[PDB]
């Protein structure tokens, strides 16, 4: 059931912004590790005396990395005379965010029909304002409201390449890396209490619950009208045996924040081959693979969707597989992206739900909990 | 003239410590860009609740990358009960350093015969104490004094692998990258006033002036007894036509600090080939190459040291060449390592002065200023 109750016209995920201490080094690591190319910049060389911002792209996926310069470079400026290309940026907020959370997502940006209207309607419906709408070069409008913790939901709207004040990156500096990643599928937050977080966000967006099919947490998913903007939220489940990874996150992050980004690949086998080749030479590490008993049980679950050769290829790369009632999902998780056990990345590919592919095809993998536990039991029995 | 006036026994450069906001991402970028392997760690997985520290090595070169965790993880601890593996570390100092300077060198560490004696003699002779000697697991002693700006000179001494509390990195996580870099040759500071900086440091070390052979700056070099620990210092020259790059550094760094690290390669052609292949895929960029007229003048200067084939190989890679009265120097400079136009790296190889090779063989390249200017004039004439 999709009531299509969006309070303003939402299009697609637009970009994710990381707040960094040094944007150069994080962006270069991510570029190599994920196969994203350098496509735009806003920094001292472009006249920005406030922040250094570097944009990576792969297909439709846009990762922005921003760090502050010394406030002394822009001490004469006021907001009317700022050289910042992102007017919501504030040195104090950025330094406070990073000292509090370390490397993490500051903004989940969605493209909307009219960012000023989205902002007004959102705040009229309970959203906590973070940055009021501002029009950039009479071309783009940007506004921000709080989402959870210190993460903001950023509205972007275009009258008619990233943002004014950003420069195209000279092709000699822009190597065409591509491991197959094509778009952001979903962005997941961790909170202390799921209920109030859901009520708040669904309250001001009109996003509806997406609805699914005991260890770790409780979650739920909010979705836009066409279910292309997907925002899951997790809360911990306390008092288990094995400590909730959601609670570990909240401790090490100093509170709520973005837990993981799920990136859709047009060929998850190629993506995982390319990323795993680079894990020990600057790229990203992946979580430990499930036991072969897990893959020794995949034939009985998705043997009609993947050949035995494709299932053995899943086993080589450590891919997990889950299944909805309309689709099938292939997924895998990285280890945390930075020093703290907080944010990580998921690589995903979905098969089914063709009409274009509808959003959320196959679910989010929650059936992999029971499957993994069964795998462990069976493997211990075979030991 | 080498008066050999060291006030305590100094051995060799031991390590350089960068203070970071996220040590993981900087260390992975540097590892790939420079061809250094991951060899030790001290972090949450080793019981360190205070800081994340990752050690990269290439030959004898040791780069340490450190970032703070949330203070809340170690809120119960006191200095007697600390889980930090580097007892001089302080969350407040590290966050203040990084917000003030961005990514940069916090410590230039030298191995000494007795770090407690070095510290006492240094402070007795004018050094400003930064961290008093502390003995780690009855095995290693570490102490720190201020060097310039917020950079410290760190003394390390061993009774008899990096530091207690650091763990060997599991070989699966430790890929054996190597582009030929083998040791730190020199470490250079930028200061507002050269005279007082020299007086202070030579005052407490007993290091002597190393002594050489109009645009940018004035410099001088302090050296240990065998001239294997080399510490150049630069000051700006004001009132030129083209603004001093030393003054630009001081502005963007918010004051004095470490300007560049010069890394000796056992094969500078292989190193530069390997680093340049990776410049646009996560590694380091190099400064623009001198005009071919420069290389069209190398035969008349070092034609007796390098064949014409080796000189054309210098031209491909953009290497500069200078010459002492005892040796010849091959060198090249990276673009700044991070967001700010502050710290960069120099790759160097020295030929001559065999007895082992004596330190500073060939000088530091200061003759390349005049040579480059002449190159520009000649190239403009040929245009
Ligand atoms: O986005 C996700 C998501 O990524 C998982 C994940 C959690 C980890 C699970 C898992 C990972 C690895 C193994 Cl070996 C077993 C299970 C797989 C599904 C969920 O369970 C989930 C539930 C509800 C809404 C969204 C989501
Ligand atoms: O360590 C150095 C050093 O690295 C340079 C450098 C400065 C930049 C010069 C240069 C670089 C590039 C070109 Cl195209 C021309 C000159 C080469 C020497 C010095 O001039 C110097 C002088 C005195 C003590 C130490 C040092
Ligand atoms: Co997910
Ligand atoms: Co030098």
């Amino acid at each position: 059931k999709n009531p299509k109750s969006d309070k303003f016209k939402v299009k697609r995920f637009h970009h994710i912004e990381f707040w960094c201490g040094d944007a150069t080094n994080v962006a270069r690591r991510f570029s190599w590790g994920l196969g994203m190319r350098f496509s735009a910049k806003s920094d001292l060389s472009t006249g920005n005396m406030v922040h250094a911002s570097y944009l990576l792209t792969s297909g439709d996926l846009r990762f922005l990395f921003t760090a502050p310069y010394s406030p002394s470079l822009s001490a004469g400026e006021i907001k009317p005379t700022t050289t910042a290309s992102i007017p919501s940026f504030d040195h104090g907020s950025c330094r406070s965010f990073f000292s509090s959370h370390g490397l993490g997502v500051r903004a989940v940006a969605i493209e909307v029909e009219d960012a000023e209207s989205a902002f007004s309607i959102s705040v009229a419906n309970g959203a906590i304002p973070s940055s009021p709408p501002i029009v950039l070069n009479e071309a783009v409008t940007i506004a921000e409201v709080k989402l959870y913790g210190d993460v903001v939901l950023r509205y972007v709207s275009y009258k008619a390449e990233f943002l004014p004040g950003f420069e195209r990156v000279e092709d000699a500096s822009s190597f065409p890396l591509d491991y197959g990643i094509r778009r952001l599928d979903h962005a997941v937050g961790n909170v202390p209490e799921l209920g109030p977080a859901l009520t708040y966000v669904a309250g001001f967006t009109g996003f509806h619950q997406f609805a699914e099919f005991e260890s770790g947490l409780n979650s739920a998913v909010l979705a836009s009208n066409d279910e292309m903007v997907l925002l899951p939220i997790n809360e911990p489940v306390h008092g288990t045996k094995r400590k909730s990874q959601i609670q570990t996150y909240l401790e090490h992050n100093e509170g709520a924040g973005l837990q993981h980004l799920a990136l859709m690949s047009e060929d998850i086998f190629r993506t995982l081959r390319e990323m795993r080749k680079r894990s020990s030479i600057g790229g990203f590490d992946f979580m430990p693979s499930p036991p072969p008993t897990y893959y020794q049980n995949l034939k009985k679950r998705v043997g009609d969707v993947l050949s035995d050769d494709q299932i053995k290829e899943c086993e080589e790369l450590g891919i997990l597989v889950d299944r909805d009632d309309q689709g099938t999902l292939l997924q895998i998780f990285t280890k945390p992206l930075g020093d703290r056990p907080t944010i990580f990345i998921e690589i995903i590919q979905r098969v089914g739900c063709m009409m274009y592919q509808s959003g959320g095809c196959g679910g989010f993998g929650k059936g992999n909990f029971s499957e993994l536990f069964k795998s462990i039991e069976e493997y211990e029995k075979t030991l």
